[PDB]
């Protein structure tokens, strides 16, 4: 059942897949979270609301705790002596979708701090 | 929309309720992963395969890996300063859940370790 560890093409530990597959999904949830944040500031800008504002707040500092523990678990796989071009591919491009990730909430989260309240 | 701060028996941040929602689901997934590397080690006891006793290892090590940083994540967030009653429970929970674990596999990568491959 094992495969080959010359394999290049492919996920060859069983964890990996399982890992990646829900840290893709996780991901994806937040990119949607943060657009669903994006359109709430815009509420926050008319109505100055001061429970809205730190509500986006918080949910920002959630987000971005879970992608700092997230780009840890990605650099240390990254780092593996024994990673075939598939693995490399796929923790490298993690690292990178992450970093992004944290830049655009960190630019809302000024954006929000911003508003008058 | 936003969930009063004053509630207690549910997830006030949205962000929350997204990471922590299938959480113990999830843990169960890693639980039938480790229970399908425990099986086959009753098949390396009996075969010595080496390439089966490093696989189960290369396994076994990213789940800790994962798992190490879960726990230390968990356990950062039963200490915010504000946890309602209900968040408070849920991740006190979810750092034991990851301990049972974290313990389940030391224990099985020790008898791994001692196959004579």
């Amino acid at each position: 059942g094992l495969v080959p560890r010359g394999s290049e093409d492919k996920w060859r530990n069983a964890f990996d897949h399982m890992l990646m597959e829900e840290f893709e999904e996780k991901m994806d949830q937040i990119e949607h979270g943060l657009l669903m944040l994006s359109e709430q500031y815009k509420e926050l800008e008319k109505t100055k609301s001061k429970e809205l504002k730190e509500q986006i707040l918080r949910e920002l500092t959630i987000a971005e705790n879970y992608l700092r523990g997230a780009l840890k678990f990605m650099q240390q796989e990254a780092k593996r002596t024994d990673l075939n071009m598939f693995e490399r591919y796929n923790f490298e491009t993690a690292v990178s979708t992450i970093e992004i990730l944290v830049k655009d909430l960190a630019e809302l989260a000024k954006k929000v701090k911003a508003v008058k309240s």
